[PDB]
């Protein structure tokens, strides 16, 4: 079985592949962005505990402040070029 | 069985593939954006506990502040070009 | 069985494929956006517990603030070009 001439031109920007075989796993692929991404996570956890045993205690003013997560983005320019220029492509096979 | 000439031109921007075989898994593919994405997660968890045993306690002013997650985006320009230019493509097979 | 000349021109922007075989899984594909996406999740969880044993306690003012998740988007321009230009394509097969 003689082979034939194979020509492959591959031009990808993002090629994310997962090949598994009997692999127990969690979440696979997530948060894929071709351009520009902005991700903000805001999970303040509060465990401020006030305990009072036998006795008295005054007033409680539990007033924490909040975060100020601010993002500016002005005059952004992300220009990508994954190209391939070929003047001439020949693929000739001779199997007499 | 002689082979034939194969020519492949592949131009993808996002190629996300998962191949599994007997793999127990969770969520597979999520949050795929070709352009630009903005993702904001806001989960403040509060466990502020006030406990009072045998005795007195004054007033309670439980007034926490809230977060200010702000995002600006002005004059954004994401220009991608995954191209392939070929002047001439020939694929000739001779199997006499 | 001699083969024939095959020519393939593939131009995709988003190619999301899942191939499984006896794989127990959860949610597969979700939140796929060709252009630009804005995703906001707002789950503040509150467990503020006030406990009072044998005794007295004053007034309770449980007034937390709310978040201000704000997003601006002005003059956005996402221009993609996944193209393929071929001047001439020939596929000739000779099996005498």
């Amino acid at each position: 079985q003689p082979g034939g001439g194979k020509v492959q031109i591959i031009n990808k920007k993002l090629d994310l592949s997962n090949v598994q075989s009997k692999c127990g796993s969690k979440d696979n692929i997530k948060h894929v962005t071709g351009g520009g991404s902005v991700q903000i996570v805001y999970k303040p956890v509060d465990l401020s505990k006030v305990t009072s045993k036998c006795g008295s205690l005054g007033n409680i003013h539990h007033k924490p402040g909040g975060g100020q997560v601010e993002v500016k983005s002005e005059k952004l320019d992300f220009k990508d070029r994954v190209q391939s220029k070929i003047g001439s492509l020949d693929n000739i096979t001779h199997v007499p």
